[PDB]
Parts: structure tokens; sequence; C-alpha cells
């Protein structure tokens, strides 16, 4: 199942001080982190980036295979929202500009709006 604690942030590659990446399906990857710990490893996310298609739910089922409660990132289109719901994720948005270190920090300062809808 997924847990809360474990925040899932769309990445450009690995390491805390990497900016966020803007694109969730095709992200190059993850920055998954345990709120408390805080523990960090990165998911690589090549698979979904040679899809034709269905990138973002590909990326959404290797979320739910690493037990994350909280995915943020910049932007996610209908289907994959979709599938973030459907596997009990949150999801904050227009997290862009930002290392991962930085999106974690606003996220649990309670500064992250958690997301109703797509942003695109």
């Amino acid at each position: 199942a997924s847990h809360m604690q474990r925040i899932a942030v769309t990445a450009e590659g690995p390491g805390l001080d990497g900016l966020v990446d803007p694109r969730f399906g095709r992200a190059a990857g993850f920055v998954v982190v345990d709120a408390a710990t805080m523990a960090a490893e990165y998911v690589d996310n090549g698979a979904s980036q040679t899809l034709s298609h269905g990138a973002g739910i590909n990326a959404a089922q290797v979320l739910a295979k690493s037990g994350a409660g909280v995915l943020l990132t910049g932007y996610v289109g209908p289907k994959a929202f979709q599938a973030l719901q459907a596997a009990g994720i949150k999801v904050g948005q227009d997290l862009e500009g930002l290392t991962v270190r930085q999106a974690v920090q606003r996220f649990l300062d309670g500064q992250v709006p958690m997301a109703a809808g797509p942003n695109k």
C-alpha cells in the first residue's frame, strides 16, 4: 500500500539538490524520500520515456511499487492524474524551479496545496 511519509519527487537525475523535473510521465526518475527518516533513494524512470503513449500510467505504476504516498512535480495530464489517485497518491503541482530538497521542505511546511485535478 501507499505510505503517506514516502514522498516521491520528479527528478532530472539523482541527488537532493538537483531540480524537480517539470514533467511527470517522462521524468528521468523520482527521488523518493522518507519524511522521517530523511532517507532517500533514486528510482529510474527510463522505461516510461521509451513509450509512445501511456508514460504517466507506467510512471504511476512505478510509484505504486515503491509505496509512495505523495508525488511532487510540475505538470501532470488527465490519465496520469487518475492513475495516481487510483494508487492512493496525493499530488502537489507547480513545483518546477525548486530543488528536490526545497520541494519536500515546502510540502512539509504546509505550503503545497494538494491538487484536485491535472494541470495540463
